[PDB]
């Protein structure tokens, strides 16, 4: 009797009202596209006085859903494919020329052995291999970051949704919105909720994370777009939710492995025509865009549905209570 | 009675032989490769006479069952790490060398301020950056648009597909395929369904949008293969279906932020050893490759199971004639 | 009664005990990131003696879960934007100017045609098309493949995952692991199942496949890494599990179509400040990072309710030993 009015008031409450029973239900398809703009600068020893662009520090230029920005750098320029010593290690010293097999190639050393044992330095020899000469040096990545200026970039995070049961079709970039604002808005919680372009340091920031130091060895940051719809509301909301989580950095005790970066080349002939390559080491932040949601709409169809196999449940209760 | 009848017609009719309900399920694994052909023509003011290949048009070259085709384009060529007048805005203009505080550097700006204000043209001046200059121009991208001849490109579609509940193994490039057939064939609805080689004009006219507009701004294209497979059937039929749709777009009313573009650059040292570059605002077409599939075949298990939970409603039927 | 025993041992045993159902469920969240390391020499004619880095062999440098390394090449050198003979074949072949069309450029042709017939050889005649030329020469992929010294290659497979339901957070990283383990170790069933880093050559070995094979028309590794846990038992389990699959070649009796490969290119400006290119067609292999997994958890609501639901079918046994 009160178990009767309590499971009633349950498949009513819980699963017809609260559940969202009396709803058909799809699931969202989306796509994004991305642009990040702003200018860093660097002064290193020596480049002189270096900015980085957009088309600088996007690598690769476009990506599905994904963008990665470079932070820090070690640059080595002017390699060429020649002959020079392994950087000294347990595994690269030596004392004579035996220590060295020619055509010893192992994927830790810096090369292809010669072989020779020739000076890495005053104090140290090491094996001569041949490669992209000179060798990248070894060293910790700058503290500050060279690309800091890189918390103060914006990026644009243009989403178009669909949701194919419903013929409901929507853009991240909402009717409110044109395109003077988009000429000057960047997204606050407080002032610029609807402005679908994003300050670097803020996205890291809101993450609870600090885009200075991360930007010393890089790392990944998750943007998860959510809409999560009632299409019996109107049209107006069904607005997009943005949060953002770092991704990596999963035991963060660990000094082991730490954030994130890749080697990559640009390729040059000299003179002579004989190529000549600059070798960098970027790490970086990978932003990773991730879109959900979920759209309910009323149909009687699971209403009935919902109900009759409610009323099954609700009856079996005073049924059990003889039954035992 | 008639109750019984059709809830009994029901539970072989609907759910046993119209859903499926006779079979275990699986659903697909796919893993798609691309390749995009052809060559455009282009004359421009001035590089001259110019044609652009496969690795031209396609940035980066390999991605993951995405391509991006580039269509239209603002290139800027000889830039240098130098100083230049920023381009003439509310932002950017000035009276005197007051204006523009060195060092300042925001996202929308052309560079870092020199500080200087210097002339941009006879009429206005501007805040002195420095920056890679000259500056990208401010225009709209070309319409006819400078890559046009894309339209008649063709992109290989490669498509291997696994069904691991079934060990079932197929690709899209289908048994009565051959290697002539690959040299000559493009894929038509009527003549030539089993050719995996698809004309870009035919994949954006399918889903009703028009190449030559699309290849202004730019856009996102869908390709869906769809792999739905009876495995009772013989693997003969187990085909894939693409359907092409546009990705991008949700409300073609706006004139907010159209199309798909993005700036990427090349590189070369000049005489003096010093690095000159070419800037790129290309527009394209990125394609999405989306594979989706689900294979039945027969069981015994859901199929008794499925009859037992049938039987359950059936005589609940007779059941709450009464017990209401 | 032995019905009744065999139904409720069954919504113990099975579905309580062996299915899990007084476990809440929760599904992966996964962000990876992986390196290449490793040195391939090649001695061909003519670059002369030619060594391979990181930044020479991923192409792009980083994708977000999968990584292409480059295996095999064609090679063509000092193209530039000139007429040239087109690659003799039944579409381009000629005896007269009056075969060739001006303007005319089809998909599968070299270039645009001039149009004139020139000389391709001694004895045959082809149209004389505007393209990048010289052309890329028609013959068949190396074999054994430039890069066959890409089998000894390391990547190392970073993953960070994380269970939302349960706060749970692990990277593939072990806490028994340590930067000078990463220094030397490579992945091994046997002696070395904890190291993240893994020769390409083990990989593809342990899908049954033979790398020097594969690496001469390239194809596409998959790379699951499966994270299941019961987060009941301690946090030490809930370890990832590796599993390596082929994922082309899907009819291995076609000669049709096989393996992976793309064409890309390298500009140079030369001596008067006109482009010159390098054009790679490069076969490798793609490999794909899939991660999943499980996490349950002790719940007493899904038990409860998982008992509820058993109860219903226990006694509907001795019910419809009578109902029939
Ligand atoms: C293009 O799209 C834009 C974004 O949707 C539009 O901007 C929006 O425009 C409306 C008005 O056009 C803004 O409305 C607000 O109204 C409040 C009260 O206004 C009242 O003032 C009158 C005085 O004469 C009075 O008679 C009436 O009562 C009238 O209604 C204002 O107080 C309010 O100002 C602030 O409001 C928010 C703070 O809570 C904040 O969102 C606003 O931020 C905006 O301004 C600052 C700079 O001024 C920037 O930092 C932001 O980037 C942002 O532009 C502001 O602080 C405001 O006037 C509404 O705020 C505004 N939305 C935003 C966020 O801009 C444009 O109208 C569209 N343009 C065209 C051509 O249609
Ligand atoms: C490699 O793989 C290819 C694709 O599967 C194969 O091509 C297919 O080959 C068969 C025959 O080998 C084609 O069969 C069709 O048969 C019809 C009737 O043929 C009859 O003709 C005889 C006359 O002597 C008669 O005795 C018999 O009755 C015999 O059966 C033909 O009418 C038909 O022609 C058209 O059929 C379709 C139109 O509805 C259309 O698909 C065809 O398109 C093809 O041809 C045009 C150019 O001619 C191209 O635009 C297309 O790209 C395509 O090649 C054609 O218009 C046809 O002969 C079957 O059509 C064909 N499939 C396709 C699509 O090519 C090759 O046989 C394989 N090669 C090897 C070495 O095995
Ligand atoms: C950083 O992280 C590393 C990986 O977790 C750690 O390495 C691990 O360290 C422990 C010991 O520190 C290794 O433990 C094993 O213990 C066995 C028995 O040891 C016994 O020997 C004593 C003799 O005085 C005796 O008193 C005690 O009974 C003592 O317990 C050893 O037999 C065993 O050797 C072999 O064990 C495995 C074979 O079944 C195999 O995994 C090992 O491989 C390792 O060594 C070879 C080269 O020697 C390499 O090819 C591998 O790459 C690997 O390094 C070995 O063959 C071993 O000592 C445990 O094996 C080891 N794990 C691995 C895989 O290295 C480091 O300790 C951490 N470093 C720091 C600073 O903490
Ligand atoms: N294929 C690979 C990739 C990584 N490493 C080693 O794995 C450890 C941690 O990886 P990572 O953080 O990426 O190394 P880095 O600090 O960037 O050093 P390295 O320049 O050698 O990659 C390093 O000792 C690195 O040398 C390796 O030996 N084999
Ligand atoms: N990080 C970004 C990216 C985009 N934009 C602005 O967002 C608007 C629309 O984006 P998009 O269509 O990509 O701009 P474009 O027409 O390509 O112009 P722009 O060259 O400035 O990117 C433009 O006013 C653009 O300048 C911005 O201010 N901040
Ligand atoms: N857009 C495309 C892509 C592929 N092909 C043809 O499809 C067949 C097989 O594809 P693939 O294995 O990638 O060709 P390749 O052997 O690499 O030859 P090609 O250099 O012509 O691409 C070849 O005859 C290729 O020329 C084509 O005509 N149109
Ligand atoms: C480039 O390398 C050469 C030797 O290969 C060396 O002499 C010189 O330092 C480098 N040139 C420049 C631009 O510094
Ligand atoms: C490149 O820039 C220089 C000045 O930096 C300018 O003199 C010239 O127009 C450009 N050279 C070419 C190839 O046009
Ligand atoms: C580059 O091409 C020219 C003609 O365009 C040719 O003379 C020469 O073989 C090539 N130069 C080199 C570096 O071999």
């Amino acid at each position: 009797r009160f178990t009767q009015a309590l499971v009633i008031a349950y498949v009513i409450g819980y699963v017809c009202v609260y559940n969202k029973g009396y709803q058909d239900t799809d699931t969202v398809l989306s796509s994004v596209t991305t642009k990040v703009k702003g200018i860093a600068l660097t002064k290193t020893s020596e480049l002189g006085e270096r900015i980085w662009d957009v088309a600088d520090y996007i690598i690769p230029p476009q990506e599905d859903g994904s963008f990665f920005v470079l932070t820090n750098m070690i640059i080595t320029t002017n390699q060429t494919q020649s002959k020079c010593a392994e950087n000294p290690t347990p595994a690269s010293t030596c004392t004579s020329h035996r220590d060295c097999k020619r055509g010893f190639n192992d994927a830790r050393g810096d090369g292809v052995r010669t072989g020779r044992c020739v000076s890495y330095s005053a104090s140290v020899k090491t094996c001569e291999v041949l490669s992209w000469c000179p060798l990248e040096k070894i060293v910790d990545p700058p503290n500050p970051p060279l690309l800091a200026d890189a918390e103060r970039f914006t990026v644009l995070i243009k989403n178009n949704i669909r949701y194919p049961k419903f013929n409901f079709n929507k853009r991240n970039i909402l009717p409110n919105i044109n395109s003077s604002y988009l000429t000057h808005c960047v997204f606050s919680r407080k002032t610029d909720p609807d402005c679908p372009i994003f300050r670097l340091g803020d996205i890291v920031g809101e993450a609870e994370e600090d885009f200075q130091i991360m930007a010393v060895r890089g790392g990944v940051m998750g943007v998860q777009i959510r809409w999560d719809c009632d299409l019996d509301m109107p049209q107006s909301w069904c607005v997009p939710r943005y949060t953002f989580r770092r991704l990596d950095n999963k035991d963060p005790d660990n000094n082991v492995a730490p954030g994130y970066n890749f080697r990559f080349a640009k390729y040059y002939k000299n003179s002579d025509g004989t190529e000549t390559r600059t070798l960098i080491k970027g790490y970086g932040i990978r932003f990773d865009v991730m879109v959900f949601g979920q759209a309910g709409k009323f149909n009687i169809i699971p209403t009935l549905l919902n109900i009759g196999a409610g009323l099954a449940l609700l009856g079996l209760v005073n049924v059990i209570c003889d039954w035992i």
